[PDB]
């Protein structure tokens, strides 16, 4: 259930918030 983050974090490394 880790892909739940990278799913949108993979391109939001800086826009995580």
């Amino acid at each position: 259930d880790r892909q739940i983050k990278i799913w949108f974090q993979n391109r939001r490394m800086k826009w995580k918030k």
